[PDB]
């Protein structure tokens, strides 16, 4: 039960940070890659490498200790991708598009995504093959059928984990997160262009219909995000996941409960 | 049905809430949410497409509280549950190029939702008439080459799973005012597949006087298609491939006469 | 004609509902929908398109109750009928690449409605004016060069149903003060279609003084256009392929001097 | 000085007209047409004829003779024709064997202004080196700096089938008196996406809530519509025209 | 800064309007708004870019009224345009014919537009596509690399206080500070991307926050920023250049009592 919103210099604090991405990161010098993407022969045999897989990213943010019970009440995100001129880089190691052409820019399937909430991101579980054996290291779907291709609603997690949680294992769950605001968009295709605007003069309001915003318990403020850009393809045409960091400034009221 | 006042109090209002899974074909135990692979016929007359082979409309019937009143519907909140899985370009896929990564999900999709107080009602609509449709669907009958743009012959109501074949029906925009219906076909083999997912929008079933969907029965009617595209296999052949629907619909206790 | 006041009461309000077949060029008895394959003149003064292969303007006029008072067209539902059925790409079409489905309906398209109280007024525009136009098609005559940019002489009434070839016409804007008319033409040989039904989506027809279109005779006309693209068989022939259109208006009665 | 606006039978006008594009017309054929376009054998020889460069047109209309002014307060507009885009049968280049002819297509320009007097250009070029021909108006004593911007290069869309559309754009540092609005949508592969309707209206006045003043008594209108390039049987590309529709609501504005 | 009442009376407000050149590397004496053509390294420790293949941020510093109670002035509306868009028609001056006898490919691909309105230098947060590209002498970039500046390494801050010096490919606005800039941008990649450019004399930008407040010029100076690379022209050989195109601005001020 919500009451009312504390007033006066104290009332209001900030957050501030960025999440960065967490692509699979292949080797030492390709932090924000995954490794090259390679194909299974069959359903059967999909096997991936830890590596090859982008994970969600989550931060876990304390806020000042409210131990009349309140809570922190996150009222506005503002949030940008951030790094996005760097796709420019068009003469690196990447295939020409024709002869005596420039690099392919990193193009092709992305998914970019962020949420905030009171507490860990519900995820539910939705798998393109049932059959494929994630790896080691991982945190995934258990115990799949083929049921677990369109819903198999067993697979229930939390995102409180980084670098643990595939994207292309996890979704949102739309049954749950009441206590979290969340917003994704995938756009797929091999040739699909990034579309990547910024801009400081943008905010969202995280207020549901009732006036009221995610309430932090235990005072900690969930951040998640997944900014898979695209395909990187290199001179050879082997295709790396390159992803970015996202920043997130939120602005918390303290409001009263019972 | 005269409509009179909405009753408030605690007991007035409640929620349904579930998910509409897609029925793609299921060509094997393997392949739910697929299609079989796509072939092609050689002549309009010969067109005569598995079962396995067509995608169908899903609809569930959610029975509501027991009530003259009659349960509205006001609000609803729906995503497509999944849309992350079609990163998988790493399972049987056909690379793009020497080295690349499998062509992702892509091509014609189809996303439709409804909420009704009864069955979505159906229009028969053929490509071509021709088509011999296989036993297990339900499709238009004693179709003739008017079927192709428009037979009056060809209604019916979406009470059946796994039987209606997206490709021969649509809503029937003569009827269907205790539905709202929503949807989106594109195009193209190429088409890019673009899915937004947050619960943070609503979408109000309300109609220019005020009044949402009236459940009949205590009947609320919930039907989906997500066709997201094709998934392509090393050797090039196609298949469908659907994903599930959730829906959150609030509703209201309404007075009728 | 002074507009005077709205009548209200019962009787005040009427409702009209149907749909418009598209006239595509229906080649033999089993491709309504359809036009014949397009074929490449050898050079541009020999261009001669057949008459079946020439997509048309459609039209019903529909009589009002017979009532000085008007019926006024006040709003619009439209809904283009069979969306789904572009989702059949098994019967003799391309495959767009080895094993792959067929190529579905794409390129070019055209997707206009107006609802008017006369005939819509069209006025010709020609790509090329040394086009020979079929016998049994209205065309502009008289076609200079100007004719491929403006010429005033062009103008008509779309007054008659499989006439009127939608690539020489276009509505006349300098006229159609008693008409709303809403057309896209979406050109390029692969364009995927995007089309989109919903019956919760209504289109307002008063112009800025509040006042629709005035039925003149007590009719009401309805013009469309459906060109969704073109089909590609498995030569790699193509021919539009059109589908009907949904209008729902409403009317009220309008007192005029 | 702009005061208040008179009011009463007498006190609105409207003009309405159609502008015809001015494309090229290689010859008696083919209005609305370019030239088929050459490509040059290097950068410095860039020399393309007069009937391969697509112009600005401009109709300046005699108002009805009156301080006052004439005020031009709304703009109903669109391209007329868009249907004709859909020959595709008429010695085009077939899209693949058997298709149909591949239709118009290609990088667009759709611009259009209202404004009280003369439209005011700036000239900037791709390739400064570029010798424009004769019978056109083109940026002079054209440098390097005219890739980006040499202010020097200033002209008034004053003639018809004169100002090629690729060495001029409207001034943003002028145009006062003028309301515009175009877009570019460049790629060999472009969609032209064509809308009409006779139930939008844009409204022309400024932030203080005036229009155009239209000075003499005249108004005038600048289209541009190219609509993107027919490509004929043997591959050579022409940009395709279009006219525009204009209908423009006027009121009479007292002024000191 | 405390901010307080708007000061009115006709000397009160001003107007700044103005043109910024692109900066896309300008190769020889006939190719300003030019890239040298791209060439592509065989590793990504080979990646060392010449400075004139890449594009750098636009910069003007305008001085302002002089003020020296304390009076600033503050920017309150932006009219910003792309100056020569119908320019990409040229499409017969040594391009690569798209078919045979065809015209040449108009200028298309990855481009960024991208305006900023300040009180102050625009302030830069440093991003690598590869961090072991080095870049040229007479360039600003990211210094000290490390892996981590492939995502992020907060160590690379900078002021955009030089024109024709810092490059596009490895520098964004930081969104943790310009609180006294507005700042606006997009990114469209890949290779076919066709321009889309909106000219248009009637689009005002308003530049107040939140609490109304617009940007406060410090030691009345305006910082206009811009980068307006459109695409890559494709000479007939395929080899590829950026293209840019100059930048219209026109700001109005007002003046602002502060404590
Ligand atoms: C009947 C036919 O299309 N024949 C082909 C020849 O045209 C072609 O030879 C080229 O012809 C050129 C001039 O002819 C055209 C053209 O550019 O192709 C013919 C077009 O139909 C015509 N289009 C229109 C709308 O009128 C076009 C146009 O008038 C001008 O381009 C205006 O600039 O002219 C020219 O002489 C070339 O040098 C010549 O190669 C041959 C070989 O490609 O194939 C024939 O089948």
């Amino acid at each position: 039960e919500v009451l009312e919103v504390k007033t006066g210099v104290d009332s209001i604090t900030e957050v501030e940070c960025f999440l960065t991405p967490e692509m699979g990161d292949p080797d030492e010098h390709l932090r924000g890659f995954s490794k090259s993407i390679s194909i299974s022969d069959t359903f059967e045999s999909d096997s991936p490498n830890r590596d090859m897989l982008p994970c969600y990213s989550v931060a876990r943010i304390p806020l000042p200790n409210l131990n009349n019970i309140l809570m922190w009440e996150a009222v506005t995100l503002k949030t940008e991708v951030i790094g996005v001129t760097s796709l420019m880089n068009v003469h690196s190691n990447g295939q020409a598009t024709h002869d005596n052409g420039a690099g392919k820019p990193v193009q092709g399937t992305s998914f970019h995504f962020f949420s905030v909430g009171g507490e860990a991101l519900e995820l539910q579980g939705v798998l393109f093959n049932y059959r494929t054996k994630y790896p080691d290291g991982t945190i995934f779907p258990k115990n799949a059928t083929v049921q677990s291709q369109v819903m198999n609603t067993e697979h229930k997690a939390y995102l409180d984990k980084n670098k643990a949680y595939p994207v292309e294992c996890w979704v949102p769950d739309p049954t749950r997160n009441e206590n979290t605001r969340y917003f994704g968009t995938l756009t797929g295709g091999e040739n699909v262009p990034p579309v990547l605007h910024i801009t400081n003069t943008a905010t969202t309001v995280l207020l549901d219909e009732f006036g009221v915003g995610p309430l932090c318990k235990g005072d900690n403020l969930y951040l998640s995000a997944v900014d898979v850009c695209g395909m990187f393809t290199n001179r050879s045409g082997f295709q790396q996941w390159r992803g970015l960091s996202r920043y997130f400034k939120v602005q918390l009221r303290k409001r009263r409960v019972k």
